[PDB]
């Protein structure tokens, strides 16, 4: 049911309450490594 | 130099263009395993 603003929301105030989450992907999206978090971030969640 | 509200909206476009990442953190963070997601994000930026 949760729609794609609500996911968003979610993960907004998710990045809020940490920090590092933040500056770590940050890192990774501004140095051109976004496809590599994709990657990662999409297989942990798959083998949940 | 980017402040925090640079590195949030940043991320914020990031993940409406990539719309796995976003459905993937959110079925992490939703289900309990966002310090899953935080250590690993944050040990791959470290290995830049």
């Amino acid at each position: 049911i949760p729609s794609s603003q609500e996911k968003i929301a979610t993960i907004h105030e998710y990045l809020l309450e940490h920090k590092e989450l933040e500056e770590a992907m940050f890192s990774l999206i501004s140095q051109g490594r976004g496809r590599s978090l994709i990657n990662m971030v999409v297989k942990s969640a798959l083998n949940i």
